[PDB]
């Protein structure tokens, strides 16, 4: 129905990107073997563009957000595994914005459920493995009042950002709560630096933010607010896999693989749904896409399988890689103790090292 | 145009509450000089709800708030703040005054450093009027929303339960008017929970709010009030009275002796012109003014015994006004001198309040 044999050439067609690679290994002293295909998880042009201001010194940090539910599900991961990739490539500092107000904001939630629900993700996203030393994770119920710069900026974007824009970009309407209209200007703050006094207390610092997609929402507003307060706009990781995942994972939901599932809990979930506008893009096909390390592995279940048969061999690869990786993040997240939620989410200085 | 012997007949046919006069003599120990003539200056009734608290030993404390403007202040902008006074006297409460400094931003042609050096500078005319310190924290929206663990928090709760189309009758925005305009009642509203200030009050359950504000114009109080027990908190109380306002021709602070006293004389008791650009609708705002910043409380009667028999009304009335606002503006200018920077930064700096 979907036509996979299609998807798996389609994927292999694009060679990895040695000439990348070379440019990496001369930058950094590092052979990175994993999201190199030719622009699946990234555009060329756009590593070209980091990698000129990673080589000219010229400061950036990364950044990523959050929306606190009460589990994680596999998807959700995806982001956070791929941007600790980025961090280790570049030894660059990053900043994880939990939108615990947004959540409280649109959803059916108390305040202290919606700060509960940061915390516990906290730990889910700790247990991606990323350094410390080069990552604040923050709430923003708590940075808000701890801070001497973060709602100065908010207050700046605030001013420069009419019902007009935001009804044509997010669709709200005059029902909506005061808090949803106003609320993108927390969003579009952490894209620039001096929102941060004790992570940053410095003069311009980019932002990079991975993951992202070029019509969304959110980075649409920042985008057009940041000439307008004289800050530099934030640097978009353009890529078709992302794009794809979200314009995928948009198909109804009850049965979602979650990060608290047990081995036979992935592999039921999997027979029983996985394989099985419009590109023809199958979620469970770009899951394993993502997850497997093994270049030549697609390539050699589609040699030797033949529809139906197919899907056999494809349903029993994504179990492969994904009883392992959850089991493994059950075991990270059960040592991520609420101490070291706290020093992740403690204000301190990052440092720009190449 | 406007007939100022009938509103002094309509002043004066009110009689003075010594049942109230008893009452706050009972509970403080002290009798009040100013303000008690029944209806005038503040809600009877809102004030024995207060009486009933401050009997029952119920902690409240006052808010009262402010955009710090860029051009100096006028003389009416302290009638909220010598009422607030007169009542901190009397009760002996924890005060808390807002600069919206943050509203002056969005709303002016200002720097984030600009409004809240405004701020700033409106904070000594605002102590200027002889605030206890031991009881008044004042405090900037800019800064002290980046120091508190529980104002932002507030900001949000209240934030989901007011929607545009609320906001959009009482205070009249449009969509052509920016974000912060739109959410900035939250911010409003968020002082009128204890919580909001924990270095002040501790996260004590059992205090409540105390908030004078005009009659008629109070539907955004209301929706306050509204929204309290939505998110799991008491509603504020009220103190209603004319004299507060709902949400270069006038007189200065800084202005010398005689300046006041060519504006009165040009611009003051006429139907016609106003003392200020935009000011209880068959009064003036120069008989109010008068109103309440004298303290003789027998001399608008006198006035009507003088002239009707004497004196014309437009110049009796512009002597009475003279010889009040000269002393007031002048032993203001003078205090003002001895607010010092160090003096704004202890009442600026969160610290804790207490009740007696």
């Amino acid at each position: 129905g979907i036509d996979y044999d299609k998807l798996i050439v389609r994927f292999g067609s694009s060679k990895i990107d040695k000439e990348l690679i070379n440019r990496i290994e001369r930058a950094t002293g590092q052979r990175p073997h994993r999201f190199l295909r030719r622009g699946i998880f990234f555009s060329h042009r756009d590593m070209n563009q980091v990698l000129d201001a990673y080589e000219n010194k010229k400061p950036f940090y990364l950044y990523t957000g959050r929306g606190p539910s009460s589990a994680m599900h596999v998807g959700h991961l995806i982001p956070f595994i791929f941007t600790k990739w980025l961090q280790d490539v570049f030894n660059v500092p990053l900043v994880i914005q939990m939108t615990d107000d947004e959540k409280y904001l649109w959803k059916d939630l108390t305040l202290d459920q919606a700060y509960s629900y940061a915390v516990e993700n906290a730990k889910d996203i700790i247990a991606c493995g990323f350094d410390i030393n080069k990552t604040f994770i923050f709430s923003d119920l708590d940075y808000m009042g701890m801070s001497s710069g973060f709602y100065k900026n908010v207050v700046k974007i605030q001013k420069h950002v009419t019902f007009n824009q935001v009804k044509g970009i997010f669709g709200f309407t005059d029902s909506d709560c005061i808090g949803k209209i106003s609320f993108p200007a927390i969003q579009a703050a952490p894209s620039f630096s001096n929102s941060f006094p004790q992570i940053f207390r410095d003069r311009t610092i980019q932002c990079l933010i991975p993951c992202a997609i070029d019509q969304d929402p959110y980075f649409r507003m920042t985008r057009d607010v940041a000439p307008r307060i004289g800050y530099p706009k934030p640097a978009l990781l353009h890529s078709t896999f992302f794009p794809a995942l979200q314009g995928a994972q948009t198909k109804d939901p009850n049965s979602s693989i979650f990060l608290t599932d047990t081995a036979k809990q992935i592999k039921t979930k999997v027979n029983k749904h996985a394989f099985s506008g419009n590109c023809d893009v199958d979620v469970s096909f770009m899951y394993l896409t993502f997850f497997l390390e093994d270049d030549d592995k697609l390539e050699q279940i589609r040699k030797d399988y033949t529809g139906a048969m197919l899907t056999g061999e494809l349903k029993k690869a994504l179990i492969e890689v994904l009883q392992p990786l959850i089991a493994e993040h059950q075991a990270r997240r059960k040592e991520v103790t609420d101490e070291i939620v706290k020093e992740f989410m403690t204000p301190r200085k990052l440092s720009f090292d190449f």
